[PDB]
């Protein structure tokens, strides 16, 4: 913490505050994260993430454990997807770029998932982009090792009390982000766990044993939940073509076991014509 000249506070996260900082030694600019004695288990878990390198994952540079304090040093990126989406609010993000970012994110998740590492809290603020047209996932693996908290991207099984969620929860969140980029409106903007759940039910229909075997036996499932019918996807995400809609529906299946995997999603027809355009960024 003495070797860094904190520039600005980049924002608070689920596990701590992140600052843009300059390494007094190397002179390099990095993202410094102060985790909110430090469990040895976490120490070892973190060290593991340090050897998890991939083009679409924010690189963990150093783990500083001193004075019973824990700081993580990450590579610094140009902007986050939420800020980019806001700046593109009036015209929306061009489809070629949306398709490019989704393709890369799926590559990143396929990599994490193959190493059995889940995110569990994907959201646009956690996705970082640079001037080169790349996009990377931040916070990967911190959930395992370690007021107004956004619930918009949380999978149904987590809201229903399932304690052993799988990699499928990340696919759900990505599905929600995908729809948001296309329509420019959050898909399920709930303000509470039950409101979130009901917004999901009102759009995709109240789940039952037919579409999701075992759902009525979930810890927080109530037989008294209202019975809403499923809406047409053409209504939910109007501007998306049929290949896009078919992919999205597979990412938003209620049953975690039927939900498409990142690996299989990479082979979907939607990515047939994928390219890598450069975004116009205002830094
Ligand atoms: C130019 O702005 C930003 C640049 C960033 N560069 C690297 N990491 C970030 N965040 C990060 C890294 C690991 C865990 C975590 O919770 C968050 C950033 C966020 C920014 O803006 C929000």
């Amino acid at each position: 913490m003495e070797n860094f000249q904190k520039v600005e506070k980049i924002g608070e996260g689920t596990y701590g505050v992140v600052y843009k900082a300059r390494n007094k030694l190397t002179g390099e600019v990095v993202a410094l994260k102060k985790i909110r004695g430090v469990p040895s288990t976490a120490i070892r878990e973190i060290s593991l993430l340090k050897e998890l390198n991939h083009p679409n994952i924010v690189k963990l540079l150093d783990v500083i454990h001193t004075e019973n304090k824990l700081y993580l040093v990450f590579e610094f990126l140009h902007q986050d997807l939420k800020k980019f989406m806001d700046a593109s609010a009036l015209t929306g993000i061009p489809l070629p770029l949306i398709k490019s970012y989704l393709f890369q994110l799926l590559q990143g998740l396929a990599f994490c998932h193959s190493h059995r590492v889940l995110h569990r809290d994907l959201k646009p603020q956690n996705l970082l982009i640079n001037t080169e047209g790349a996009i990377k996932l931040a916070d990967f693996g911190l959930a395992r090792a370690f007021e107004v908290v956004t619930l918009w991207y949380r999978a149904p099984e987590i809201l229903l009390g399932c304690k052993y969620y799988s990699t499928a929860v990340d696919i759900w969140s990505l599905g929600c982000i995908f729809a948001e980029m296309v329509t420019r409106r959050a898909l399920f903007p709930g303000d509470s766990e039950i409101d979130q759940l009901f917004r999901i039910f009102r759009t995709l229909g109240t789940p039952d044993e037919v579409v999701w075997p075992g759902v009525t036996s979930m810890p927080d499932y109530k037989p008294s939940f209202p019975k809403w019918a499923r809406q047409d996807f053409s209504k939910v995400v109007p501007p998306l073509d049929e290949d896009g809609r078919s992919l999205l529906s597979q990412m938003l299946h209620y049953d975690p076991n039927k939900r498409i995997s990142a690996k299989a999603a990479l082979a979907h027809p939607f990515f047939q014509d994928v390219t890598k355009p450069v975004p116009h960024l205002r830094l």
